[PDB]
């Protein structure tokens, strides 16, 4: 028991729950969807 806890554990918290969301993404997903679809069938 005791409180202070002293040395939380050297970098990386212990981020009760979970981990932050971990990035690792860097660059655009660059969807790219080319639709166009015909303006109304244009007459």
């Amino acid at each position: 028991g005791t409180n202070s806890r002293r040395n939380r554990l050297l970098q990386s918290d212990y981020m009760n729950m979970t981990p932050r969301r971990p990035g690792l993404t860097r660059k655009p997903y660059q969807p790219y969807a080319p639709a166009r679809d015909f303006a109304a069938y244009r007459p």
